[PDB]
């Protein structure tokens, strides 16, 4: 597993609104299989994706699902730690919705560092994901540190939080839950 540079992680998962980073998304993913109330963690199916040549990371994740060789007779939970919530206007929310409709064996958990409200239809993207069965939430300190510990070439350095991490997370979470109520 190639691990992400720490600078790339910190530049992209920051949730401070005064840090500009609209040009790029990073999407860390893991997959587990749900059997009789216990998960089979599948470490060979973890990684991260960014946007490439105009194709958003969310669509690039959909692009690689067949290579994960999921058994449709099984149930899987996919988790996304994504630096921006998925857009509507460039097709991500719609494609994820259609994917989850066609792939009823897949459950999707989305934890976003920030809300992508550069998209005029960002609220509709979030509601569309919720309506398609995705559980959508804002990243807290716990998830940022997990991501640092799991996806980052950190050489045993501990996660060090940026100023305001918890405050911004809680404000974002309030906005999100208001949108999804
Ligand atoms: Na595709
Ligand atoms: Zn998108």
């Amino acid at each position: 597993r190639y691990l992400m540079d720490p600078d790339t992680f910190t530049s992209n998962f920051n949730n401070d609104p005064l840090v500009l980073r609209r040009r790029q998304t990073y999407l860390c993913y893991e997959v587990e299989r749900l059997d009789n109330g216990t998960s089979v963690k599948m470490d060979q199916h973890m990684g991260f994706l960014c946007n490439e040549s105009g194709r958003h990371a969310e669509l690039r994740f959909l692009d690689l699902v067949p290579s994960l060789q999921l058994d449709p007779a099984q149930i899987y939970r996919v988790t996304w730690f994504i630096s921006w919530s998925p857009c509507f206007s460039w097709g991500c929310a719609g494609e994820v919705r259609a994917f989850l409709q066609e792939n009823t064996h897949v459950r999707l958990r989305i934890k976003a560092a920030r809300i992508y409200d550069y998209d005029p239809l960002y609220k509709e993207a979030l509601q569309m994901l919720r309506d398609a069965g995705a559980q959508v939430s804002i990243m807290t300190y716990d998830e940022f540190e997990y991501c640092w510990d799991t996806f980052v070439y950190r050489q045993g350095c501990p996660f060090q939080p940026w100023d305001g991490l918890e405050e911004h997370s809680q404000a974002l979470s309030g906005r999100l839950r208001a949108i999804l109520q």
